């Protein structure tokens, strides 16, 4: 005479809040930007960004991972 | 006479909130941007961005992954 | 005469709050920016950023991971 | 052999006479008002009132509150 | 053999007379008001009131509160 | 053999007279008011009031509070 009852329960929340969240930027103001260049020389890849006000968010991460396993065996 | 009951339960939430969320940009203002260039020389790939106000979000990540396994065996 | 009852329960919160969260940037102001360049020379990759006010967030991390295992055995 | 008699009595006035009451503004006079404006400039919310005579009442308060409880309990 | 008689009595008046009461403003007079403005500049919320005679009452308070409790208990 | 008689009595007045009461402003007179402004500059919240005669009352307080409790107990 044998009886087995297996009833594991899971409610575990897995959460990631990555980047810029809930922030308040009330009335920000970028000032005047002047850029001047003369007779410059470049012999490889040039990368440039110019701007009075910039707001950047970048998230290569934040990815959640969950692994689980339920096993039972008899004789 | 043998009895087995297997009834695992799962309600586990997996959540990712990646990037820019719930932010408030109340009345932001970009200032004047002036760019001037004369007699420049470039001998490879040029990449350029110019703008009074910029807002950028980039999320290569944030991807959730879940693995699960339910196994039973008898004799 | 044998009876087994297996009923583990889980409500565990796993949480990451990575980056900029809940901040208040009330009326910030970037000053005037003037950049001048003459007769410069470059022989490798040039990278440049210019701006009166910048706000950057970058999150390669913050990714949660959960591993779990439930095992039972009889004879 | 037990007797209880329970007969609390209440006549308590709870009263508020808030704001402006019983006042006598006998023959008041507002004088001449002149407002002159030239070349003004406004860049967020403007609120304005102009008048020779103003007579104002404002009552966020005055709110009466009562809580009471009669209880009895036996064995 | 027990007898109990419970007959508390209350006539307590709770009264608030908050603000302007019974005042007599016999023949008051506001004089001439002249306002002049030239080339003014405003960059945030502006609030303005102008007037020869003002009579203002404001009552956020005065709210009465009463809590009471009658209890009896036996064995 | 036991007898109890409970008969507390209350006639307590709780009174607040907050603000301006019974005043007589017999024939008051505001003088001439001249306001002049030129080339002013504002970068913050501006609040302004101008007037020949002002009569102001403000009452955040004056709120009465009463707590009472009648309790009896046996064995």
């Amino acid at each position: 005479s044998v009886q087995i009852v297996y009833k594991p329960v899971d409610l575990s929340k897995v959460t990631s809040k990555c980047g810029s969240l809930g922030n308040i930027h009330h009335k920000p103001g970028g000032g005047q930007v002047e850029v001047k260049s003369e007779k410059l020389d470049f012999k490889d890849r040039v990368q440039s960004k110019i701007g009075s006000l910039d707001n950047i968010t970048h998230v290569p991460g934040g990815g959640n991972k969950k692994i689980e396993t339920h096993k039972l065996t008899f004789r």
